[PDB]
């Protein structure tokens, strides 16, 4: 029935204490930032997520806490569809009673990212599931410690992008960054400010935050192309979450030392043509019993309700130095069941790294959709896999019919992608054509 949902995440290492009696500021988007401050009548959101890192109270009264929290918010009794944990990193998805029924394909999943001679219990743990006929994934996590530690986050991210089993099976040939409709990373990434101390404290009591942001490890990693590939993040306008005397937040905690930092964060990944609207993203400013500061966001997105297509031919550049032959899959929940290309009939190259593989109309099967419906096609997508014939993918990508239905054949362009690397790009011509 509802075109759209309202989605809260949270993220909160709780620096081994148990919270407060009240965060409300946390639920309801107050304090600094992009905030729900001006909004006076709660108006209960449609899931909520929270993202725990050194979370020290016991699953059970743990989730209980959360529960009881937006009960007296909300007066409503969510449900709990969801749980996680992996030593001290916690995930909980609560969703309003009326929602129960809408939702299906549960899973959940965790992964290990330890490092030698670094502190342990570092890693991840996720939950997804459908509401209606839209996908989503939602991942937390707690990754490597350190200013110096860079290197060994970055790496962290990427077995947790390759490990984490969220979402169907069929789909293995693809990472989650691929799974889900849309996919929400979060934690306490750990990624810190390559600035000293005492300049750092300068642009924050300024609230100056363009060149602390310009030295944020996290924002160079994605500008480098090494971490979060095509993902999205709300401008930050709230001050360094880490690290926090308890008590207060007039100061922060010093022993280059371990620097204020945005160590919390919201990201996110959706497939293409979709709608989702970040709505808040921020920091609470009341709740002090951890060193550091927990973070919200919120986002109003799309859902959807629970024939043929062909091609004119498809192009794709492949970063390889293979000359082999290569074939393309398909999937799509609107498919019955996966289909297959030929052979690439075309290919040539300029460059000893890249190759450029051609499929006229005649290499291309139809795909038959399980439903005829233009409203149903409309919110679709594929997700294409480029394979050797001698066989491991070379890319991935998503393509969304939402503006392919019709008589005659579209243009499409997207990017390839695989184990985290851009591995080159995919065009073609294409068209959903119902009776």
């Amino acid at each position: 029935e509802p075109d759209m949902i309202s989605v809260f995440i949270g993220t909160w290492n709780m620096g081994s204490v148990p919270p407060p009696k009240n965060v409300t500021s946390w639920f309801t988007s107050k304090g600094l930032g992009k905030t729900l401050d001006e909004v006076t009548v709660t108006i209960p959101h449609d899931i909520y997520v929270f993202g725990t890192q050194e979370n020290s109270v016991g699953d059970r009264e743990w989730l209980d806490l959360l529960r009881g929290g937006l009960k007296e918010l909300t007066d409503l009794d969510y449900r709990p569809i969801a749980m996680q944990s992996l030593w001290n990193i916690k995930v909980a998805v609560l969703v309003k009673p009326e929602h129960e029924n809408r939702i299906s394909h549960v899973s959940t999943s965790s992964v290990k990212t330890g490092i030698a001679n670094t502190l342990g219990n570092k890693g991840a743990v996720g939950v997804s599931f459908m509401f209606n006929g839209t996908s989503f994934g939602f991942v937390n996590c707690h990754l490597t410690s350190g200013n110096e530690k860079t290197a060994r986050r970055n790496q962290n991210y990427l077995d947790i992008l390759r490990l984490l089993s969220l979402g169907d099976r069929q789909l293995n040939a693809f990472d989650i960054s691929l799974r889900f409709t849309h996919l929400f990373w979060f934690g306490d990434l750990n990624y810190r400010l390559d600035m000293d101390i005492q300049e750092i404290l300068n642009y924050i009591s300024r609230k100056e935050f363009e060149p602390l942001l310009r030295v944020d490890q996290l924002n160079l990693e994605r500008e480098k192309h090494k971490v979060f590939l095509r993902f999205s993040e709300e401008e930050i306008s709230f001050p360094p979450t880490y690290r926090y005397e308890r008590g207060s937040r007039d100061t922060y905690a010093w022993h280059r030392t371990n620097v204020p930092s945005w160590c919390d964060r919201i990201l996110w990944k959706s497939y293409p043509e979709t709608h989702i609207i970040c709505n808040s993203y921020g920091c609470t400013d009341d709740i002090v019993t951890s060193d550091h500061s927990p973070v919200f966001g919120t986002f109003e997105v799309g859902v959807t309700s629970q024939a043929y297509i062909e091609f004119e031919s498809i192009e794709a550049i492949v970063k390889t130095a293979s000359r082999t032959k290569f074939f393309i899959e398909f999937y799509s929940t609107c498919l019955e069941e996966y289909k297959k290309s030929f052979e690439n009939d075309a290919q040539s190259s300029d460059n000893i790294n890249f190759l450029k593989v051609q499929w006229s109309s005649r290499q291309l099967p139809t795909l038959k959709p399980i439903l005829a419906d233009i409203e149903y096609l409309q919110d679709q997508h594929l997700l294409l896999t480029v394979k050797s014939m001698d066989g491991e993918s070379y890319g991935e990508c998503v393509v969304a019919l939402k503006s392919m239905i019709g008589s005659t054949a579209q243009q499409f362009l997207t990017f390839l992608s695989h184990r985290g690397e851009e591995t080159g790009n995919i065009r073609g011509s294409m068209k959903v054509r119902v009776p």
